[PDB]
């Protein structure tokens, strides 16, 4: 495909290139060229101030009664190691996800931190992991962008159990501003239908890519109208 499917379809095509299967050594090519960049995407994370790995990891302890301990938590491919890490100190000794670079699956595997991680990029396609498999998940820098098509995220909620807890972080408003307000009442129609209950959103620097102190004018020069990075906990299975 072209521009990752309209930045949206990118790991979709995985899954749809990797069922051919029987190709090691180009899958692993495909990936190492994914990683290539990937670097640029870490120190990418620190210029948009991601504050979420802090602030999601706690406040999804703080709202999660569960004990990760006991608990079985799910991470996806942007489960990058030094969450797990911070997970693993948080109190989560039980993790499951999937991951589609070797290198963030290093991270997570050779850190011994995830019990299972599984090689299978998708999007606009069901997550790997069952229905009502684990507690909660938490996932960092992936949504509708042709990273994770925000249709599927629900998935990743469909293998988390009721009462359970989700948490994700990426740009806010990549595209379509508006349509954030748009996309929040869609949560509300989930919460309403009693599919998860949002929780709390924590705060990012999202705000001010977007909206300057200073003003409209001169705004090209300003660099700004744009959202992006926010994170947020949403609970499994609840009443409005
Ligand atoms: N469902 C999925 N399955 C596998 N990998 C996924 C995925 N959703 C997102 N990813 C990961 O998202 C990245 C997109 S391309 C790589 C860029 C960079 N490593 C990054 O972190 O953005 C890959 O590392 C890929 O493994």
């Amino acid at each position: 495909g072209a521009m990752a499917q309209e930045e949206a379809g990118r790991l979709p095509q995985v899954l749809a290139r990797v069922g051919t299967s029987h190709g090691i050594t180009d899958l692993a090519c495909k990936l190492r060229f994914y990683d290539d960049w990937a670097p640029e995407y870490d120190q990418d994370v620190a210029a948009l101030k991601y504050r979420a790995p802090r602030l999601a990891v706690d406040c999804l302890s703080r709202a999660f009664r569960g004990s990760p301990h006991d608990a079985l938590i799910l991470d996806v491919a942007c489960g990058t190691g030094l969450v797990a890490v911070e997970l693993q100190a948080r109190g989560f000794l039980q993790v499951q996800g999937v991951d589609g670079s070797p290198e963030m699956l290093k991270q997570a595997r050779a850190r011994g931190l995830y019990h299972h991680l599984s090689l299978c990029t998708l999007g606009q396609e069901p997550l790997p992991d069952p229905e009502g498999t684990f507690d909660a998940v938490i996932i960092v820098g992936a949504l509708s962008e042709g990273q994770v098509p925000c249709s599927a995220i629900p998935e990743l909620l469909r293998v988390t159990k009721p009462g359970g807890l989700v948490c994700l972080t990426t740009r806010t408003n990549p595209s379509n501003l508006p349509y954030k307000e748009t996309l929040e009442a869609t949560l509300d129609s989930l919460e309403r239908a009693g599919v998860w209950e949002c929780l709390v959103t924590q705060p990012v620097d999202h705000w001010e890519l977007a909206t300057s102190e200073q003003e409209t004018g001169l705004g090209t020069c300003a660099n700004d109208g744009f959202i992006s990075g926010i994170i947020y906990l949403y609970r499994k299975q609840e009443t409005v």
